[PDB]
């Protein structure tokens, strides 16, 4: 990663033990669930291209996401290359080239490139552009692999109220519901899907119950 | 988290891994267990809101929580926005712009906004305004989680004193009482609900013993 | 805590995750047993106010015992108080205000306010003062939950004598007897609640003999 | 590894404890598959050549393989050697002397000569251009222990495709296919090696499927 | 301990909570085997007095052991306090007082006073002094709590000669022979406690056998 | 260990609780396996003599070895003393001595000594002097614990070709071969050892064979 050391210059660290397991081992447990997300985006803080590629490479298995991954980034890239060509032919000498798709990618780029761009004035902040394109593609992969539609989470007869909507917005989640949603299924498919008895008491709540109301309303 | 560097000057520094998975095990193993409250806290000392948002995002289960949670927030956000409003329209060339509450929870501002805020001079506490919400918020979670009112601690025949104390106590926290009741509820409460044995001890001992000589009283 | 940086200035720094699982597993592992005072005060190195009571906070059981500590702790600042009566009325602008029993426990001062005691010149230790406080509840705590008199420790006919003497001393030490007594204990109880066997050996070594000599001797 | 500390100096500094076991539990845990090697590039980020050796000596089994990668190490080192032949006779005093192949490997260099040239203004990266022969080797290794041809990768008919994508490109990823291969071999080879029901719909989705379209279609 | 910082002055530091679990999981595995001396000694690399009561402290069994120590300690301190008596009466106002025996055991001194000590030009190594009565102390446990003498260690009938030379000199070690007699041991007991078969062997061997030539001997 | 700080200068650093635990837990693991060499050089990285002392003390077991070790320690101390024969009688006040053969072994000189000699211009360089004998020792421990000839290393009827290689060379470690005989093997005992239907497949492919190839050929 790129690090103010103790002096305040931005230079680059080598990715520590501690993160390259903690990624291998969040993936291992929890494969493509939500909250895996922030977790790789926090886990990359700081990180170069190179980095980041590291931490994708060290993933064994998950190979079908691994592609599905592969192929979002090469869209991006080509994406970002339809938007800031590049010139062709000879680079000024000594001076910094301007990053194609595949250099924020970090396959066409060395760690030095990386690093110039990056430690700039200003930043051309590749790293931070590659990690907006991987989550993108992270993000395609959890709602891919979502088992569950909110259709069918829907309150057992004897299922705690509680435990009905830790499923509801688990599954909301990986869903990818916005958060206008899942502030307004509150009002209606979370009632709608509760059982006969909790029902009841929530219909007569009225509209504009907050969920803690009407958690302790079903409690 | 802003961090002064071994030279006091205050700088960014990224969420450690061991802080993450510090946060991620203790909801695992604790949930919202009222001591998992000051661990948050102690665990974010010094974050931006990027990284409290980090912390409650890893969070994998309780979402029912975590949209209540959502819900507090957006109430003190609003709040905020009531006693402080921001100038609408263009904000001045290389100047800092004032927080609205979407700023302060970490959602419409960039971490350089608030590096830029957290190390004005004088800061504004934007890490310290947002996790007051949090903590908030997750006061009431505990609350709501608290399977236990206090009327329904009482001591067992032949439930050691000092088990049943602590019973009492673990409810009184998790329930919410003030300090005031805490105190006070030695001379009433804990009394009444003790067995028949150490009741007549306790009444015996007359007002204003301390807990450590009911506790002596009833070993 | 408080800690001097790599060139010598006293600054805050956050407590480590490392340092708040280390108290939490601590007391998770030997609840009172008297080896968690100095793993406590040694855990507290450098600890503001604000730190000892997450420290405590962090605890989530044996609230019997956490109860009995605030009292303790706030008969001490009742006394602080009684010793250090406060000017009331008005701070001084940007002046340094005196603390109070509450201000010493943290619970009526802020960080800010701790570390510009702690780091006056000369340190207000609050810290340290409260710290003591701690101690001495913690130590009154152990002494409750010490389950077996001294007297009640004698050495079983085929117990091995360096595991009777063993037993003796951790009741003592919970128990809470001065070093006079311990360095006394040696030639008197020891030998008394000593088996017939090793009893009528150590009898006939004289008056001045070591625990080392007495332990040889009943090998 | 060779650092910059935290003043800007590019200093020598030991191998750590966590570097060292970091590379023993994954070639235990993961012998030879491929992520290792990305694994190992991570963690002998700035490596001299004597800390790579390290690396690899530090491994207990695999003898067959740690044979054959001395044998491609003894390869590259002799291409070296042609490329850039190297004065015989006397060093120039207090000069440096130039890296012949067997100096880049390790094996008659010291440490002081390492630190040397990769310190040199320009760096003469004798780390680098080792690790770059290492991992020459281990990629053929990978090859050579990859267990199964993409051939005999075909989807049982009550495998979900989902299972059998993740096994076809695990598979193609030992073999080293290409990421042309990799792009590629899904408008052919996965389809071909689908169970029957999923190669119908598959069929008929058309040429130009993306590999996200083609495991929703078999979703 | 204290600790030269990165820019060479002598400074103290906390205590690490990994020294701290560091001693007291060996003194939990492996009691008062002789290997952990040197992992006390070790683990205490400049430490304070204050520091090493720390870890004699947060032993939790052994008190049979830890009140011998005491003992020890005590003695160490009288034959100091004869030695080097000091001053009755007032101290120089701002001047270093001169150490007694239980100031350098951290018992009647300040953590400051024992920094000043330690920092003195020249130091006044009150934490070696200590350390040395210590480890004086727990020699003598090490050889109390030997349970077996090396007169009846003898090699088994069908016992690898190797495992009767590491019984042997595990108990010569534990029984704490000097260099002398370990070097000599094996041109005499080692033979005459070896069984029929390997005794005639070493016996044709000749005087001056190294240990080597014995092991080798006796495969 | 002596190390360079932040700011360039070597100066010497406690061995780490870190450090102290994994030399323990290889050695309690492996024993001496070939591997553990070059770990023990590695934790070792910058050690002092006293350091190099700590690291085969901490050791509990195998005290036969670590007698052999003191013994091939003393005659290199020997050897060195007939090399290096030291001035006797008063070392000139304020001056460096120069180190004898337990100097350089640490039994007769102090951590003050060794850093002396360590930090001079130019380094006498006691830790790595040491280092090497300990080696040398360690090496000779290795053989005598290798517990197979090489002639008895033949592939079984239905042993994979791989393993067969992997316990051949395993062992040709173990029994200390050179590169040369590693390098040769190949050509022949390999061969020669292997079962008959591999053997008439290697013997087919003419001399000058790679590893790889014979490898392949067999699989
Ligand atoms: O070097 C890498 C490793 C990797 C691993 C998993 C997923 C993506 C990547 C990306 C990459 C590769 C080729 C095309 C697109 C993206 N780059
Ligand atoms: O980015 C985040 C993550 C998160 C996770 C759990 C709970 C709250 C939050 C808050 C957030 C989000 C939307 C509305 C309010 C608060 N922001
Ligand atoms: O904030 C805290 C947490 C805590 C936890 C356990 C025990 C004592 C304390 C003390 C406290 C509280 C109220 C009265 C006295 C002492 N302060
Ligand atoms: O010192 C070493 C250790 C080692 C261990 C495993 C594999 C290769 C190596 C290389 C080495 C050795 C001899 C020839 C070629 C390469 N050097
Ligand atoms: O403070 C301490 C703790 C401790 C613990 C175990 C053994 C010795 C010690 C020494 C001490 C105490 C009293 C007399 C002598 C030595 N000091
Ligand atoms: O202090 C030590 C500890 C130790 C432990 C195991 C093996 C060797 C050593 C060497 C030592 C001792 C005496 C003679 C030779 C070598 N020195």
């Amino acid at each position: 990663p790129i690090v103010q050391n103790l002096q305040g210059q931005m230079v680059h660290q080598c990715i520590s033990p501690r993160t390259l397991n903690a990624w291998v081992k969040v993936v291992e447990e929890k494969a493509f669930s939500p909250e895996v997300i922030p977790m790789f985006s926090a886990l990359s803080c700081g990180a170069t291209p190179q980095d980041l590629n590291t931490m994708l490479n060290t993933v064994g298995g998950h190979q079908a996401a691994m592609q599905m991954l592969k192929e979002t980034i090469n869209e991006e890239a080509a994406e970002w290359d339809r938007l800031h060509p590049v010139h062709a032919g000879p680079i000024a000498p000594g001076q910094m080239r301007e990053p194609r798709g595949s250099d924020i990618a970090g396959t066409t780029s060395t760690l030095q490139e990386q690093i110039g761009w990056m430690t700039h004035n200003p930043p051309i902040p590749v790293g931070e552009i590659y990690k907006r394109w991987i989550i993108l593609g992270l993000n395609k992969i959890v709602r891919m692999y979502s088992p569950t539609s909110i259709l069918d989470i829907r309150q057992g007869p004897k299922e705690p109220f509680r435990d009905y909507v830790d499923r509801f917005y688990k599954t909301l989640r990986a869903e990818q519901a916005s958060q206008e949603v899942k502030n307004a299924a509150t009002e209606t498919l979370l009632v709608q899907n509760a059982n006969p008895d909790c029902k009841t008491i929530l219909k007569a709540l009225g509209p504009g119950a907050t969920l803690e109301e009407m958690m302790t309303a079903c409690q």
